[PDB]
């Protein structure tokens, strides 16, 4: 196999299924991945970088610091609100904000540092009982609080849709959340809200018809 192969491949259904290409960013999800399988994805010309555990995107943000090489991280897993301190310096983008606490203490801690912190909102939009994300409802609530918090850049949102091989629950999740940036960037945003956090490797094709701007894909890259 080959990363490179792989990641050029990715670009190429990026073109096919997108309905705006020029848009859409890789993520590649390295939570599993060795600093040297990292340094590879890095060598195909791509440099964001997904991870879900604090410890761990602490410690690579460190290792490639010292190693001098440019990453866009991002945060894609669940955030603590006392582990905010520790990634608020060198994350280009949180994209699982999933309530106002959470993006309180994200713009505390970014106000301290003197920056302004881009985030997504995370919507539960198929409403699994493992839940994290936020409701409709809920964020519509949130929504004046948030818009005030003066240190946060909200520029889209994000979802999960469990695994499935239904193309069409695939497709009802991802236009859900489509039509919800959609309203909010009508009712509330003033359309500054351009992307959309969804999609990884087992149907991101499905999420770049759907509109995605982001697809966080994994095993497809590095396996």
């Amino acid at each position: 196999m080959s990363i490179k192969a792989n990641v050029e491949e990715i670009l190429e259904d990026i073109k096919k299924y997108s309905p705006y290409p020029e848009k859409v960013k890789l993520v590649a999800v390295t939570k599993y991945s060795s600093v040297e399988d990292i340094e590879k994805f890095l060598e195909t010309g791509q440099n964001i970088c997904g991870e879900n555990k604090v410890q761990v995107i602490k410690d690579k943000i460190e290792y490639f610091k010292e190693k001098n090489k440019k990453i866009k991280w991002h945060f894609i897993g669940n955030l603590q609100k006392n582990k905010v301190k520790y990634i608020i310096d060198d994350v280009d983008l949180i994209h699982s904000v999933n309530k106002l606490s959470l993006a309180q203490e994200i713009n505390k801690k970014a106000e301290q540092s003197s920056k302004i912190m881009d985030v997504l909102l995370e919507i539960n939009v198929y409403g699994e009982e493992s839940k994290q994300g936020y409701s409709l409802d809920e964020l519509k609530c949130d929504i004046i609080e948030l818009q005030n918090l003066k240190n946060l850049n909200i520029i889209g949102v994000m979802t999960m849709a469990p695994f499935t091989d239904d193309e069409k629950i695939l497709r009802m999740v991802f236009s859900e959340l489509r039509k919800i940036k959609d309203e909010l960037n009508k009712e509330y945003f003033n359309n500054n809200l351009t992307e959309l956090s969804m999609g990884m490797s087992s149907d991101y094709k499905i999420a770049l018809q759907e509109g995605s701007t982001f697809i966080r894909v994994g095993t497809k890259i590095f396996k």
